[PDB]
């Protein structure tokens, strides 16, 4: 199968993405202080194989090698994140000049190569010092985030015009505070729900902060990882369970940011008093200029009385193709979600801000990798995007996760999502077949 991209407008944005803690390394260099992920990596058993982000791809010291990869791809845009603990290391007060200078230089270099920066402000690396004050269970943290946004926007917002506030708040809140499998490893539904609230508040405050501080008007949006939630059977119990999952994973985030309040069925399900103050809902619903869709899989949901509060469990998806981390391959789910955002939520501009897959790579002695399953996954999901556009969805661009192999959080380095292979001992980056195919597809679309 070879995807046909001609229905996409010529101003479609072709991109690829990383995040700071997953690639940068240099965790104690040039004024950086620890984030909650630094701390989580010191907990025995938290990260598969005991991996850490101490070095990762060393992109703090090897940024030009990333830029060479980006030039090889020929992308229009690069989505990367700013490390909060590199810029305001304690999360309050003093700005760390060297940290901010690094990102200033990254922005200049991208623009010199004709690549637009798409900057994520919060990609999970909360400064540990703010976690020592309660972290996302402390409303103050949202105001700290807004202060940070204003510092970054004032510095970079003459050149950066496209901003993401938070990446995947579901992950921070539910997996970081309910399941405990991500930093800070808390396992408490009431804290998790309150953290979800203060995260959404931080998003709205950050929108306002950017519009106030950027020297040129920003385009700002939230990034949410969405998953179609479908019942394992047509029993009434399974149908309602899948709908509760849809609230938990999708509507909890989409509804209040769209001005629809928090969904009543989920408020009732959680039974947690939201830490709400007058005017908060209008802040959370701050007007945005796009929505960022991260998509990897749908979820098949069954009713499950053994799961406290939620009462549902995910079961394996039925498609034959699954990635190395057992994520079902289902490109139709991407088309559907793009359309839902366009039709059910009236989104005026949608980016796919993450999509990609992890497979077992077999590098040769020079780290060349031929990865036909990763390539085919890319091609099928691009075809799903094309079909959503043919059906009227305002899809403005696509960002492949990821530019290169990197630290995949609690799974460590084992899942390689890169279009480029990374030999971690040397930092050597070598484009895989998938990356070369992506470059060929971009060039073909533009011709």
């Amino acid at each position: 199968f070879m995807v046909e991209l001609s229905p996409l407008r010529q101003d479609f944005v072709w991109g690829t993405a990383t995040s700071a803690y997953q690639i940068e390394g240099a965790v104690a260099d040039d004024g950086r202080l620890p984030s909650i992920w630094d701390t989580f990596c010191r907990v025995p058993g938290a990260i598969d194989n005991g991996d850490t982000g101490d070095v990762a791809c060393d992109s703090y010291h090897r940024w030009p090698e990333d830029l060479a990869l980006l030039k090889q791809l020929g992308v229009d845009a690069y989505r990367f994140s700013i490390a909060w603990p590199r810029v305001i290391p304690t999360g309050s007060g003093a700005v760390n000049t060297a940290g901010l200078d690094y990102y200033d230089r990254v922005v200049d270099d991208l623009l010199a190569e004709g690549i637009k920066p798409f900057v994520t402000l919060y990609h999970w690396d909360l400064p540990q010092a703010l976690q020592d004050l309660g972290g996302w269970d402390n409303r103050d943290t949202a105001y700290r985030f807004a202060e940070y946004a204003a510092v970054v926007g004032a510095k970079l917002g003459d050149r950066v015009r496209d901003w993401v506030t938070l990446n995947e708040p579901l992950c921070s809140a539910w997996i970081g505070h309910w399941e405990g499998r991500m930093a800070p490893g808390i396992t408490d539904p009431a804290i998790a729900v309150r953290a979800s609230y203060n995260l959404l508040l931080a998003h709205g405050l950050g929108v306002a902060a950017l519009r106030d501080a950027c020297p040129e008007p920003p385009a700002v949006g939230l990034v949410v990882n969405l998953s179609g939630c479908e019942p394992a059977s047509q029993s009434p119990e399974d149908i309602r369970a899948a709908r509760i999952a849809d609230g938990h994973f999708n509507r909890w985030w989409l509804d209040p940011t769209s001005g629809r309040g928090f969904p009543a069925d989920m408020v009732e399900t959680y039974g947690v008093e939201l830490p709400e103050r007058p005017g908060d809902l209008e802040i959370i619903a701050a007007p945005t200029d796009f929505i960022g869709l991260n998509y990897y899989f749908r979820q098949i949901i069954e009713a499950d009385g053994s799961v406290p509060v939620l009462g549902f469990s995910q079961v394996p998806g039925p498609n034959a193709e699954h990635t190395m981390i057992d994520w079902e391959v289902h490109p139709a789910g991407l088309e559907e979600l793009i359309l839902r955002l366009a039709k059910e939520y009236g989104a005026e501009k949608i980016y796919v801000t993450e999509n990609g897959s992890a497979w077992v790579d077999q590098p040769d002695a020079e780290f060349a990798v031929d990865d036909p399953d990763r390539t085919a996954y890319l091609e099928e999901h691009l075809a799903a995007c094309v079909r959503a556009v043919e059906q009227g969805a305002p899809l403005a661009g696509y960002f492949a996760w990821s530019l290169m192999d990197n630290f995949e959080w609690a799974r460590g380095y084992a899942p390689r999502f890169g279009l480029a292979y990374v030999d971690y001992p040397t930092g050597t980056r070598v484009m895989k077949t998938s990356g070369k195919r992506y470059a060929d597809l971009i060039r073909g679309h533009r011709e």
